[PDB]
């Protein structure tokens, strides 16, 4: 079958696959749509995560099941599903730990293109299809849809993790798909002011959509200085870390208040570290707790955000900037994640 | 000064009282808007707290300064401010206990129009103004600031009790101010659907405004089976006790999953029972949680409210569908709240 | 095989039965060691969870893998094992919620002598082995590893529930088996002051071992008195439910102070309703927490208990006060248990 | 009076002032016994905290009242008294936020020996006695009590930051006085197995009477390797950083559990980068938190300390290694703080 896969770290193209088989308990799905994601390039062309050889990519997908094992009791051929990004096996310490996103290792609950062959074939396979597939309502637009696996799951568990009181102060670090989830979150979390880090004019427009009051932009001086002068020297309650480089946690650290919280939501690919300010930080007494967290997956997660969506809490079709047609366009839609234009927020390929 | 009173249970009416002088922290603060409270109707014809002689009723205001003591270093004669209905002795144990609203005895955050002389008088005096005052923006109508002293506060805490997933399913029993509140809480939280429950039309029509998703009445005989039958049987994750009587915990308890939650914001100043129904309660090891608090109130909660308003994650004026003006109409907007007409809401009196 | 059985309400006896077969994730299992329980007692001669017909009793075993299924990874035959007392389906919603003890519905993951066959018999199955089985260390004599599966989880997940705070004071109300435990928990979460109610002498020795510095009886029913008494009025931080009617509810919620929690780990079995005492509940709003919950059970769990037996944090073998050899004494273990004698915490009959 | 104090960074002497006098909230209290710390070196010999001249050294006394001001009800001339090493002032909005260590900005809860004269003096000033005082119980003696105010509230915090569950593992960096009431704070919150890191004979003692159920050391050379041999690969649920320099936040890191928690309570000053180490942080995705914060203080936090000795759940008189008398050998045990010899843990002064 046709995969549009990681060669090599460096190296991608289409190879050609088996098609997988379904386990008892397991399902195998076409895609309907797909989308890439700037960690399958933080991984191919910077092996933030280990080497890897030919190793289909992607793990952003709403399709249907054609076909399940023996004892799947909840999906049959023919169901759309939304297919959470981060698919673990549910029977692991880790699960009894409440760490779903690490079963069996760590970061290990995230499988396509971590460990598995991703969705941008033919078909893809999914383990545990009842505890890890959703099903799709209609309503629901395909390109929106497909914002749920991981961009939506990703940004709110930045919120999440936040532990927002009501009424509090947010700033957002960065302002692409996860950091305006992160800002959609933060409201959804009961957030007062919301302040966004970005400049890109698209990117700009979509945080004030999801909710941002306030927007601070690199080019008219430092975040820091810029976020302690809208706080009168009193800073945020707290920061999520959504995009931009390692830096950006001293800057999450300058901003936040003591007793405070910081949630990291970015994948980190290069650098061997990561630097606290010590005095910022209160020399490690200040209570500026940080957080950071693979987002979860399986079927309730995904359940509970096609809510979130059914019921109009949130619009995530916002994010998709570009749409194109076809397997062909895998490539035309990964590309442009590498080489990120001033336009792009997400791009999502619908097949036929 | 003048004053509108509860002479005895069952009796209202104005009287002369002592204007307040302030202690080295306190604030004097004259009404710039108040409303009154179906607690005030409750305290004086229901003898709900007990019986008390020419207290002077109210707890909800916007106010100004005209006084400060000696040591009062935030506010100063001129300053608007909204003063929130709980104001507490702060140098207690039960403050370095976390609670606030129990400094010195069970509620005893709460004083006016209970241990102290309320808001309806041409002064009123507010116990370290410093902790228990906040400035009230310009941008800010009269009218949907003095929302926020109780229904906001108090309708609020019952979705943060309540300890609201996102996605998750709540239901809000009683549909009243705090109900509605409760609602916009829920939201504010991440939920999915919100289910209310009530049946004036008035109500029912906010309750879809701040973001009911479904509204359902006792009108077609028991709730419970109502909500099995939306939920399919599964019930749902969180219900926020808002009003009604006591039947409304069994009710609670029945409607909510296992591990869920159930918070209560409603004074239960009735002789009525609160059971708990054993089976329902899974035998008391269901972990279904019951929980109940007095509101907030104190500066910070003001504050961080007012942030709510300001950057329009609330809008309660819709609260308010009934506005008098001068301070005798007082008296007219408290028999407006104990005779309740089917149109009312909230009332508030805004002072020349 | 044989087994020692629910034969009606009413009536127990030896019966003989098919010995189980393990699923391709199950286990069967011979036990080592077993002890009766109070709610074996209830189950029998007051119908406490409705008639059963020749099912085998008991849910506390320590015991070795006789036989695996095909896909069992982590257990073999000759692996000496603790069993927990509740043995979830781990593939659910309910899991996914973080409430193992509700897989498949309230209380749904106490399995033996419920819904399935219980310990007391030559053999017995157990769902999941991988996940719900954890070796048992030699050093551990038998008769404090059968104190794991319920009376030490119980007592233990009281404490949880409990969020006790260091140097707070706890009341534990009851003192057989399982509060003996709330109060070993309590100390282990750094409890301060520990009070016991109770009179029975063995389980008063009991109590001050495991950490009470406190132990009260009631007078003549009255117990809210005595503890006031003791606490000067002030009351006490927590309370833990662990033995005793529904009338203890309202004992829990008179002691507790404003902003405090009592949890629940009794189980209620008679009545329509548990009753909250208004008045000292602060009419719904004195944040007087009540929770209560079934232990949790599973793999992990017993590994965690088994390492705080293993280190020795705690010894659960003071409260084995009987041990019979041989398995026809099931028998008169459960004869025992129903004939409580006051010397009696809880027996043990090990087979080995 | 005369008291010991940092002249200049690197300078230390004896000298002249004037006796301090109560507001109407404060007392006047003089040493019964007092602890030099590691940080009173630090701010004297690395200028940690700054440029200062003449300020009276210590922030760890017991004491007795000698004189209050009008305003305080609860101690009078005569009472013995535990002072909290943090006495913060209770009014501001970080108390009202929860964070009663940064009252008034980053750590300064922290008064003595910081921004007011410390406790090495004939008597020392505390703010707001009531809020910041609690009365000591005869049965404890001089020494013990000392190790309240910084030492048994730091390690119990790190303990409580940590968020320990029940059974699980705890590695405690760091065995001085600090680390080994971390070690005794985790025993408390129900650790199973604990592993301390140090070497120091009398401190490797110490922290097995303390809990400790392993001991590793640097000179089997590098940490993480023996942890994880320990665990069989698993690493541990929990750290402590009590100890060392900044490099240990990265051995945290590499140590805990993906889902884990990382408590600080070690101030980092010099010259050694806070640095996380981006692979074994999951590249900030593997949920492991990390937190660090000033110890608690005030009169709360005091009592509950001081009843955990009294029901002897920790004796902290084993930090006790020199105990001096007079007040003119608290030099003496100032300067055995700083070239710290292999036998001390904590020097105690005990005066007159
Ligand atoms: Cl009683
Ligand atoms: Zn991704
Ligand atoms: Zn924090
Ligand atoms: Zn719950
Ligand atoms: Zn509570
Ligand atoms: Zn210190
Ligand atoms: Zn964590």
């Amino acid at each position: 079958m046709k995969g549009f896969a990681m060669l090599s770290i460096g190296k991608v193209g289409w190879i050609e696959k088996e098609k997988p088989a379904p386990g008892p308990f397991d399902a195998i799905v076409r895609p309907l749509a797909v989308a890439p994601c700037t960690s399958d390039i933080h991984t191919v062309f910077e092996g933030a995560i280990g080497e890897r050889h030919n190793m289909i990519l992607g793990h952003e997908a709403v399709g249907e099941v054609v076909e399940v094992g023996s004892e799947v009791k909840d999906f049959k051929p023919g169901d759309r599903v939304v297919v959470p990004a981060i698919t673990p096996d549910w029977r692991t310490s880790e699960v009894q730990r409440g760490y779903h996103q690490h079963s069996g290792g760590m970061l290990a609950g995230w499988k396509f293109s971590n460990v598995k062959d991703g969705v941008f074939g033919e078909f893809f396979h999914v383990n545990d299809a009842d505890m890890n597939l959703a099903h799709l309502p209609k309503e629901i637009p395909l390109e929106a849809a497909v914002m749920i696996p991981d961009m939506m799951t990703t940004g709110f568990h930045g919120a999440e993790l936040a532990d927002i009181q009501m009424g509090s102060s947010v700033v957002v670090i960065g302002i692409g798909a996860v950091g305006l989830m992160g800002i959609a979150g933060a409201k959804l979390r009961g957030a007062g002011r919301i302040i966004g880090v970005g400049s890109r004019p698209i990117c700009v427009e979509a945080a004030k959509f999801y909710g941002a009051t306030d927007i601070l932009n690199y080019k008219n001086g430092h975040i820091v200085d810029q976020v302690m002068k809208l706080t009168n020297g009193k800073g945020v309650d707290r920061v999520i870390m959504a995009g931009g480089g390692s830096e950006t946690l001293s800057q999450a650290v300058s901003m936040v208040k003591p007793g405070g919280i910081i949630s990291n939501i970015n994948y980190h690919g290069s650098g061997d570290a990561l630097l606290i300010p010590r005095v910022e930080w209160g020399c490690g007494m200040a209570h500026k707790t940080i957080k950071g967290g693979l987002c979860p997956g399986g079927r309730l997660r995904m359940e509970r955000l096609i809510d979130l969506v059914f019921y109009k809490r949130v619009d995530p079709s916002k994010l998709v900037t570009h749409v194109f047609r076809g397997f062909d366009n895998i490539e035309k839609a990964f590309m442009l994640m590498k080489d990120k234009p001033k336009d792009l927020i997400k791009p999502v390929v619908i097949l036929a």
